[PDB]
């Protein structure tokens, strides 16, 4: 009975970048097709514009200050993880028999033996990379095949990214031209598998497109008429395209929910080879338009029925509305989403009226620096970031630092998405607006305690996964391809 | 055999703002309907940022400089207009029996007893007003209804805006929230009219929105969630969609083509009651991309089959290609645009190669400012608008004036149609782009020669529409609701 589930989850992918959201050359055939039989969201949210807390929110429903995901994201050399104790979506599905699998990035912890990985966090089955594939050595990788490389070497000093099995390293480094055959044959396997012993499977396709260092297989490398970013962008629509395709041949289509999203918004310091926010202002690392509000499509062949909704909803929302279209049962914590099946199956509203965002570098005395309520958004506190350097727009550079705004800056997202013209720079809706957001920053700084860093748990060099254990010279002796 | 045609024509009207093209909260239901069925354009132009020399590349398929349409745009009391040698398409269908008709606003010149209205170049009807609906003053009226007010007041020291039946006024200043009725049903008594007489209609509807100050009838009142704008803009959308149901009822459907554009970018001056480009960069009066690139739909059932072209074209190409789906011969004037259709009907690419840009003050020693060939855009000269202020963008303001670029600054607009990174700031291919760009500039500017200005023939007071001739005191006492 409960559908068959698709999570896909893009990686620096921006509001304006599919062609269904108004790009001018991006090439998104299948994602169009998608939209067009189904239900694209015009404002959805991530929390927190960065890779390592928006994955925690997606996956445990809570605040990523709640369990210490922050400030930053993680690095193979991380003591820390999203906590054990956190229940993840997997869990929940696993729990009432979903055969649950995971392809890609995980972002999530590593640690002493991989104790973080996600086969411990409820995936019966992984293959992928469990963090950013920039954070290892990249001169030497071939990004676009016969023999392009990668542009500008990634991290330094540290291991080749490892592609894994569950917990085995399977390559070191992968072969990125290839990584996409290798994750839908991953995925065709798991459906397939759970046909065979009746039970409905949990796919959870977390791709490396489209962060940097940009790359696809040969049938992508230059055929986007968008350069590099759009030969990525146009590779990940064509595995959506082989996903919707194997679910066509094993007469799922009816039975299956598929969700699209992305974590945060683009890294516009990549330039002409990063994403783009649209109309929104700023990108990733900000808490404006352009780094939280992403791209959402939503594609249940008659159960969801073709259109747009305007209505608010978080990737914190995804949790519980899976848990009860699948009748499980939700963890005993605090979770900070709701069910969104009314909304989805088009007999309700959403239940969502606000949304808080936190910066990457959060602290308990300033607390939250934006709430939206309706249709406005309130920034306590705003901050540029060099993730979102090289545009015009000044307030989006890594020199524009933290500055209070007492009253708040003050918009109104349905007249002015674009965040440009401060209401407060009177009316009695402005002011009723304006104790509302003001109560409900101190409502939610006064009652969420931040969990102890993760993060500042530090690094250890000796962390690091080597396909050759004990080899010597470390971190080049590790490496199997 | 040759079609019906209807030409819709909007007014300071971004790239952002249909639901199609991608804006969150706008409400445009029909245009997404026409463009779900119809071929969307994500390349299409105006060679000039401005009201009436747009307005004059349209009619004419020649660049505005030739006939004298610069600089700036005509006012009430003007003493020029397009000149009556030059050829219109309505001149060009009639001649081959179209019935030709057109309701909204011309901008082309009023003159010596009307002299230059539409009337004198090829209409045989007309409903609408002479020039901008914000051209006379505005503080009295009912922008609207019940009772609201226009906003800010408009032109001070003039006559109302007449609304004119051909060379009569029909009421000055006439009622902004009855228009769009009054021009539905002389848009339904034109067809009817010609399926009535066996011939072919050429409707041009030049709706006032979205201009400023907006203004719409009551069923769009605070209705679009967008404010204001949104609701004048849902009320064109309206408008498109009774067009369609007329051409429903007289069994038209398969037989007319119609084609939705607008003259250039929006107006960010008017803040959140002006339009949105978008992600491309500041609006009108600009010689930047989110002044020129307009949305463009182009709709005919079982001719022009859904879909996306990215092929370059212009609103210079539609006499040509309208003359040719008619059968109906070109003028004998050089002419600055190409037929389109094989493009339209899928059986070509579109032969435009290149397209010429022009400021709003142009001049002989400067030449054109834009020159885009292929995927690269070159700028010579760049220059901001008060039209385009307020935006963070500082490259958009009335203070950044006119600057040379030697080099021109270069774009790649397949990667980079936000105009952000000068590709000069090297490669053969790119090289090879700039020596082709300057020699287009260069051959242009030698070939061009420029008619004499009709806006510097200077203004007469005497020149104003006055509903109760001679009256006094002028102008105040010109009235007749
Ligand atoms: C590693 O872990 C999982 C779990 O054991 C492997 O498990 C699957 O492998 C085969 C089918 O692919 C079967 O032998 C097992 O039944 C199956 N187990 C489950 C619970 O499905 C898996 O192959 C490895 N992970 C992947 C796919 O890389
Ligand atoms: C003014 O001018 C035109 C042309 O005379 C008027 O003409 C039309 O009016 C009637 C139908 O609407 C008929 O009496 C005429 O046949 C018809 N003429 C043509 C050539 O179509 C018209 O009513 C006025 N313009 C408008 C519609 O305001
Ligand atoms: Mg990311
Ligand atoms: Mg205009």
């Amino acid at each position: 009975r409960p559908p068959n589930i698709v999570l896909i989850f893009a990686d620096d992918l921006g509001y304006g970048d599919l062609g269904c959201y108004g790009h001018p050359s991006s090439t998104t055939p299948n994602l169009d097709q998608l939209a067009a039989g189904g239900l694209r969201f015009t404002d959805f949210y991530v929390p927190v514009s960065l890779s390592t807390p928006s994955r925690a929110a997606l996956l445990t429903g809570r605040l990523p200050v709640r369990m210490g995901m922050y400030p930053g994201v993680l690095v193979p050399s991380s003591r820390g993880g999203l906590p054990l104790e956190e229940v993840t979506v997997a869990e929940v599905l696993a729990a009432r028999g979903y055969l649950t699998g995971m392809a890609g990035k995980w972002h999530l912890g590593v640690g002493p033996e991989g104790a973080f990985l996600p086969p411990h966090q409820g995936f019966h089955r992984f293959l992928g990379i469990p963090y950013s594939h920039d954070q290892g050595p990249c001169q030497n990788l071939t990004c676009f095949p016969p023999a392009t490389p990668c542009d500008g070497g990634c991290d330094q000093g540290l291991v080749p990214i490892p592609l894994l099995a569950n917990l085995s390293v399977e390559a070191q480094p992968p072969w990125l031209p290839g990584l996409e055959a290798r994750y839908m044959a991953f995925a065709h396997d798991l459906m397939a598998d759970a046909q065979r012993q009746d039970r409905p499977f949990f796919l959870y396709y977390a791709s490396h497109h489209t962060h940097y260092p940009q790359f696809s297989g040969q049938s992508f490398a230059e055929r986007s008429g968008r350069g590099p970013f759009g030969d990525s962008l146009m590779e990940l629509d064509a595995a959506v395209g082989t996903l919707m395709t194997a679910i066509g041949d094993l007469g799922l289509l009816e039975e299956t929910l598929v969700i699209f999203t992305a974590d945060n918004g683009p890294e516009t310091m990549r330039m002409s080879r990063g994403g783009c926010s649209g109309l929104l202002r700023c990108g990733k690392g900000t808490t404006y338009e352009g780094g939280v509000r992403e791209p959402a499509l939503a594609f249940w062949p008659g159960h969801i029925a073709p259109g747009v909704t305007h209505e608010l909803a978080s990737s914190l929302d995804l949790l519980p509305t899976l848990a009860a279209l699948a009748g499980a049962p939700l963890p005993n914590v605090t979770l900070d989403g709701f069910d969104l099946s009314p909304l989805l199956l088009g007999t309700g509203k959403s239940p969502r009226q606000s949304l808080f965002f936190y910066p990457s570098y959060p602290d308990e005395v300033r607390g939250v620096f934006a709430v939206r309520t309706g249709k406005y958004k309130a920034h306590f506190f705003t901050q540029g970031s060099a993730h979102s350097d090289t545009t015009a727009d000044p307030a989006c550079h890594a020199s524009s630092s933290l500055t209070a705004h007492e009253p708040p800056l003050l918009y109104d997202l349905s007249k002015d998405p674009g965040e440009n013209y401060n209401l407060l720079g009177a009316t009695p809706e402005v002011l009723q607006a304006l104790k509302q957001l003001q109560l409900l920053k101190a409502q939610l700084d006064a009652a969420v305690t931040f969990g102890p860093s993760q993060v500042a748990r530090g690094e250890d060099p000796a962390l690091q996964i080597c396909c050759h254990p004990g080899c010597t010279p470390r971190p080049a002796c590790c490496h199997c391809p």
